[PDB]
DNA sequence: AGGACCC
DNA sequence: GGGGTCCT
DNA sequence: AGGACCC
DNA sequence: GGGGTCCT
């Protein structure tokens, strides 16, 4: 094809700006988000004083005690707000990509190659950069791929810039060549910075990296494995046997890691368009003996049915989660006709305690709506 | 909607019509198909001399000592005579869904109406089965039901005609209102025939059989799950608690079940289209103790890739099973990139001899191409 | 239905 | 924690 | 990856 | 047996 521009949308601190938009009064007092026992997320004013994300409420109350705390349990809010950004890049180039809430690929490849023919022999010696360059690194203005990236990140700024004057949302941006590299690149200047990396800094990225559970594609069960074999460092990864790699995780895993230790990543930038499931999670512990281990349910079966109701398009399979002591446990089943046509909650109720009893005879309960038509 | 016309075609003797057609020769000569050791399929010459289907090729010599063989092991050219029949249906209407390589339900609703449009007031008084009409029962000419019926029927022999007028093949069509009854009529008047089930015929066919194991949708295991119960006839099944039904196979399950008893069945037909997957198995036992184990392997994997190869599409995922002594297993993973671009055995070959280990430190070799794209 | 990854 | 993805 | 159904 | 389907 062959080489692409990507972009790594990445939003700072998303709940806690969501949280500051909603109270402004928040701004500049330092603020945390309480999901339960944890704050989940916070703010700058909060981070440069010590607090870290997943921290103990208490731990991260006696680190600050000025420290001010929102719930933020129930995630609709941020889940509107989550989509209005990715409705917003969508309309720079449809082919958008979410990782979770907060985050966003788009595929700048044919949009950059576009702005290249309003572009005459002249005006090609002016294109600037917009933006960190990673590792401070010259430009070329010669060097064809040093180019359209340099375009990509004006095409970020752009994002960025119309993120904030129409969600007023700050956040960073990576440009680079796949998606792997965008994404670790997005991060180097934060939080309200973009950075764009040229193709000859790339090991020097990787490079960067302390521990291979750093790159995106390994992680807890993964990292732990190689470590197991004495595999710590990023060139440990890219200098270990590939047979040695595949008799412990699989040849599927095995091929594609070796690969994201040399920055290689040729996954495509994925539409993701409308979600493939609505869900959610109460918790606890201990509790639930077992029922009102229905009550708990009933909640979540009017919350979703809300959600699943706005959508327009109709869930064909209700799915009930539990976990358990002291990975968790499901039982799906499709939805009947009669009832998919969408009171409503008592038929639903009696489908996932058939499912509950199949399970016990906890922890978390948890039901879900997916395959979506 | 709300009432369907459905049509199942179904083949006679498939197979060795294929043979018969093949070499003229064998045609009224007693024709089996050998797979393996087994007389697969036979004939109206030797089924009437009482071959039955799956009997042993000693059994079914012993019984009939004329009985001639054709070794029917490579499926190819069944499989591109079964695709002749089901494009030939899909140009009378488009829903076509096949069940396996002799079967079609086709969707006749949308057609039916149709033609009753060129339909005027007098000629709607002179519309004629063509065909039986299940259980001997009187048409009723002003029930709307039984019209559009008559009219599936018309089209059923209309497809039947066509496919022996260009395909040289004979076989048995249902019309009825879904496609349980459809298949389940079908069956009635056999070989050359066809059979028309008016809806107050359908208690009447329902209880005509003598095992839930004979209704579509209730197989060996499910059979077996009821019968221990106590649950032997269909109306066993028809009054049987939902509760206890529920308690043993599954809330999926048990809720469709009991209305296939009832002869209720809404499942859509579905455009099958091109197939999901290419697959090809080897048998044999004892034997493969383990290398060449893998020379099976390349057989399948040449074979496969011609048919992978005149397909157009590609496939990403390759798979390996065994089965072993004395339900298989599987081991799957994605094709690489560069080796999807379609020499291409060798490294095919290293993929799924990985696969193979990954077992074993068998009775049955195969290999399945499939996620088509 | 369980198990990897992302956040 | 409260969520989503896809592959087996 | 294993397990139901159809042929 | 030599094949295909979809759901968990
Ligand atoms: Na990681
Ligand atoms: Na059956």
């Amino acid at each position: 094809a062959s080489s692409r521009v990507i972009v790594h949308v990445d939003l700072d601190c998303f709940y806690a700006q969501v949280e500051m938009i909603s109270n402004p009064e928040l701004k500049d007092k330092p603020l945390g988000v309480q999901q339960k026992y944890l704050v989940v997320t916070c703010n700058y004013e909060a981070r440069k004083l010590g607090v870290k994300k997943l921290m103990n409420v208490r731990d991260a109350k006696e680190k600050c005690p000025q420290l001010v705390l929102v719930n933020g349990e129930d995630l609709t809010r941020y889940r509107e707000m989550s989509y209005k950004v990715t409705e917003l890049l969508e309309e720079f180039s449809p082919v958008v990509e979410r990782l979770g809430f907060d985050e966003n690929f788009v595929d700048l490849t044919e949009m950059v190659e576009k702005r290249l023919q309003q572009l005459q022999s002249d005006e090609l010696s002016a294109v600037t950069v917009s933006g960190h360059v990673y590792n401070n690194q010259s430009i070329n203005l010669l060097d064809v791929l040093h180019i359209r990236l340099l375009v990509g990140s004006q095409i970020a700024a752009e994002m960025r810039e119309a993120m904030y004057n129409q969600l007023g949302l700050t956040g960073c941006a990576g440009v680079a060549s796949n998606k792997l590299l965008a994404k670790l690149v997005s991060g180097v200047f934060k939080p309200n910075q973009q950075t764009v990396l040229l193709p000859e800094s790339c090991q020097h990225l990787i490079h960067s990296l302390n521990h291979i559970k750093e790159i995106p594609g390994i992680g807890y069960k993964t990292a732990k494995c190689l470590e197991a074999l004495g595999i710590n460092s990023v060139r440990d990864l890219q200098t270990f046997s590939p047979k040695i790699l595949e008799k412990e995780l699989g040849i599927s895993v095995a091929q594609r890691i070796q690969k994201l230790s040399f920055g290689e990543d040729n996954s495509p930038v994925i539409l993701s368009g409308p979600p493939q499931s609505f869900s959610e999670e109460d918790s606890f512990k201990k509790c639930s003996s077992e029922v009102e281990a229905k009550n708990k349910i009933e909640e979540l079966l009017a919350s979703l049915l809300n959600r699943v109701c706005q959508d327009g398009r109709k869930p064909h399979t209700v799915r009930l989660i539990i976990r358990r002591y002291s990975g968790r446990e499901s039982r799906q089943c499709p939805i009947p006709s009669h009832v998919i046509q969408k009171d409503v909650m008592t038929p639903m109720v009696d489908i996932l305690m058939k499912l509950f009893r199949n399970m016990v005879n906890l922890t978390l309960l948890s039901v879900c709506f997916c395959n979506l038509k």
